[PDB]
């Protein structure tokens, strides 16, 4: 009957803040696989593509056994995580028949794999102790690139190929959306992307049925890329029992990165000293500088239906702001 | 030797004899050229490179450049890397490049197309290629190109750079990459937007010498002037240039023989059934080397005349070769 209070779990799939905790441990560990199966379900997708559904599952076990289970925040969980808060951003009013079934699949698959193999450090640390990573990609978006080849990669497993039905100019538009979305999620490309959000909200135009009016590849592909990258960003949006979390696990990431960093002699990256930390104040600033700035420009976008999300936002910010005093 | 020391001597001119120097090395032009260049600016002793390490380092190089490929072998590195080193001297641009910012941009022109399949970045995507996997379809070979030339460096006595410090390093390391991937040629109409740019907006001294302030600047020079060194064989005395043009023309065909035995689009210039080879030569002068070599010699006024006026004959003579 675990199996029957998964199902009641999975009732929650179109909803933010979603128990994704209870569903990994309901689950065995499979967050990843029953939320984006039952997405997929959800949106028709096995249908509309023709995936067969022995394959959507071989793919999906795969992809999720190559996030490292080791990892305390960039792990299976996270993946899950994005995917199905993605999943809630397609679906709000202000976009409703605005992207194609391709978009959608392109958007959510980015999702899924957006982290895959994360090692739990930064681009930066990898950087600076010559890793092979680091070597391999030029020291450019260098995380970001490899969780794409391994996502695409693991497609030519043997009974992993999700996308087998579609067509070639199908494929050719799926591969590069989702490059193009996943390598948005590096974090040193957030401040002209947020910029270029900023421009598009100010010049915004809305369709005689009241959604936004997307009618060039550029502007499709960027409201996708700020999308998954407010998925990838929305920790501090979500119930205070999750957000808090999510905040226990970046923060054993960071220690266990400034650990090493300590042990070799580096400068610690910021907020990875354990010895010398504010995980409150580290959050307060974290909201103020990054994710606030980022979630108000995307409710300005989609007014007023991300308004519940934005008053979480704000009120979780209060909430420990309220902690450091 | 004897002989290989006297065409040496050629090494600050346009037009070195490339392919004899070749011949006469062992198939080591690209060894030979990059010594002699290190020696005649001093960048040995300048950043403490001890001569055998770099010998080392070198012949690794060298044989990671493919044997079997026509156009983008030992002898195109060596040849873009004695380019590169002689449009440094552009009088125009004395004293604007510190001396790292030399050696980055010589030590990119010899790793620049390294471990080269001899194939195009869009073969190379459509074929759905490991490299292009590893890559993302963005700069495949570009990327590959930079990540076979710095991890050779890890080779027994291979790192040339031991002696630089931290911060050297990090910032040749920098430079190299943001060089290396300026030679793809997607991003060649960019790249002259911006030298234009550049040429509209030029500061310069009253002895005629290019001022560059800042960074942004310098790097966008030094992606063109390589970019430039990269395109530069229509701009050599027309004998090398009549054998690169025969060495790209069979690379090219044997790629458009696997666009056929596969089924694929042929590749422009890569069908030897329906090519024209001097047609070829005249249409990329017209839309592609001199707009970008008129440009970098606006830049450089007026120390590029001699270059632009070869390119022009050679422009010339394969146009009457046309009937
Ligand atoms: C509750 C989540 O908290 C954070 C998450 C992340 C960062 C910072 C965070 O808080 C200080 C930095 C960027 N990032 C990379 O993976 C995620
Ligand atoms: C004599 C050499 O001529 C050529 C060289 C190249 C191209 C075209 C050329 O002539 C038609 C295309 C770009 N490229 C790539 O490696 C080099
Ligand atoms: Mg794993
Ligand atoms: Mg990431
Ligand atoms: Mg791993
Ligand atoms: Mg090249
Ligand atoms: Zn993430
Ligand atoms: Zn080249």
């Amino acid at each position: 009957e675990q199996e029957d209070v998964l199902a009641k779990e999975l009732e929650d799939v179109n909803k933010w803040g979603l128990h994704v905790f209870r569903i990994a441990e309901l689950s065995g560990n499979r967050p990843l696989t029953v939320i984006m199966h039952t997405i997929f379900q959800e949106r028709d997708l096995l249908k509309t593509f023709k995936i067969p559904v022995d394959t959507l599952i071989t793919y999906l076990m795969t992809l999720e056994d190559h996030y490292h289970a080791d990892v305390a925040y960039h792990n299976n969980i996270h993946a899950a995580d994005v995917v199905q808060s993605t999943h809630v951003l397609l679906s709000t009013p202000a976009l409703e028949a605005v992207f194609t079934d391709l978009e959608i699949l392109a958007a959510i698959f980015a999702s899924a794999i957006h982290d895959v193999d994360h090692p739990g450090v930064s681009n930066q640390f990898l950087i600076n102790t010559n890793s092979e990573l680091a070597l391999m990609y030029n020291d450019s978006s260098v995380l970001e690139n490899h969780h794409l080849a391994v996502g695409f990669k693991l497609l030519q497993e043997e009974n992993c190929d999700i996308f087998q039905n579609l067509t070639k100019k199908q494929r050719q538009s799926l591969r590069k959306m989702v490059i193009d979305i996943v390598l948005a999620t590096d974090m040193s490309k957030h401040m002209n992307l947020l910029a270029d959000l900023k421009t598009m909200v100010e010049t915004k135009k809305v369709t005689s049925s009241g959604v936004l009016l997307l009618d060039n590849y550029s502007d499709r592909i960027q409201v996708l890329q700020n999308m998954v990258h407010c998925a990838d960003l929305s920790n501090p949006t979500k119930p205070l029992q999750l957000y808090r979390q999510w905040t226990d696990r970046i923060m054993e990431e960071f220690f266990r990165q400034g650990d090493r960093e300590r042990e070799r002699g580096m400068e610690i990256s910021p907020m990875c000293d354990k010895h010398n930390a504010s995980v409150e104040k580290s959050q307060v600033g974290f909201i103020d500088y990054i994710v606030h700035p980022l979630w108000e420009t995307w409710a300005d976008l989609v007014h007023p239906d991300a308004q519940d999300i934005l008053d979480t936002l704000e009120d979780n910010r209060e909430w420990y702001q309220s902690t450091i005093p």
